[PDB]
């Protein structure tokens, strides 16, 4: 979970 | 992968 890769913001899932 | 909770920086592994 955060900013980068993944869940969160960047790349994967929610935002970004 | 990234900061927050996760790998990377913050919560987790790695760094933070």
């Amino acid at each position: 979970v955060g900013a980068x890769a993944x869940v969160x913001w960047x790349w994967x899932w929610x935002w970004x």
